[PDB]
RNA sequence: UAGUUUGACUGGGGCGGUCGCCUCCCAAAAUGUAACGGAGGCGCCCAAAGGUCACCUCAAGACGGUUGGAAAUCGUCUGUAG
């Protein structure tokens, strides 16, 4: 807890000095970190689900939210009013811990060559996430759950340049 | 054996089709207006698809993304409505 809030008051003169803003407003922040799970890939009945939602839940100290299928009938299995993916916002504490449970001890470091490979390139905020796997737990054992649904990510952060996309990794613990 | 019934429109009768209600054009910028003229629906539904109170905003595109990738799902930008 107090660990997050200090990296924030070292990022934010480190990004005045990199890039002097008039305000520490005007410096970027980071907003809400998104988690969506997509079991649409493996839609299933109410266990499978409840299952991963489960999951999800235990990882965050929160309750997922199902998003739910758009009218939109289509070759694909598609229907009309079903689920077809968790998602979780975080803000505030619940958000901030898992940051620096993924920058500290708690990342997985399953696999890592450096971050993952840059995105957001207009360097505005969204900065997006893949995790190919979730092998990257304590939380689980893996013979129950044989199961590898991935996971998607995305960042939000204000940011009116490109460049400035830089700064919530480099000096947010993250490899770039 | 007996008393009867056996529909109409119909560019002649028959055959085919049609017979009630709703929508559009025809319909000539009022209302109205024919055709066996051009198009298509209804003979139901909903214990909530009502009353009320309160709250949300939709398509679609692009950039980015986990098993998905032309289109699952999340994320930003545009977005009097497509
Ligand atoms: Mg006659
Ligand atoms: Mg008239
Ligand atoms: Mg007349």
């Amino acid at each position: 807890q107090q660990l997050k809030t200090k990296y924030n008051d070292q990022v934010r003169p480190a990004l005045m000095q990199q890039f002097g803003y008039s305000s520490v407003m005007a410096v970027p922040r980071i907003e809400k970190i998104v988690v969506n799970e997509g079991l649409g890939s493996s839609k299933e009945d109410s266990k499978a689900i409840d299952k991963a939602a489960k999951e999800l839940a235990l990882i965050t100290l929160q309750k997922p939210i199902i998003t739910k299928a758009k009218k939109s009938i289509s070759n694909f299995k598609l229907r009309q009013g079903m689920p077809v993916g968790i998602k979780v916002t975080l803000r505030g504490e619940r958000m901030y811990v898992f940051l620096e449970k993924l920058i500290n001890i708690g990342l997985p470091r399953i696999r890592d060559f450096r971050g993952i490979n840059p995105n957001a390139f207009d360097g505005r905020g969204n900065y997006n996430l893949g995790i190919k796997e979730q092998l990257i737990f304590p939380e689980i054992t893996y013979d129950m759950v044989d199961k590898t649904r991935g996971m998607d990510i995305t960042i939000v952060t204000t940011a009116k340049t490109d460049e400035e996309a830089r700064a919530l990794l480099q000096s947010m613990g993250l490899p770039f």
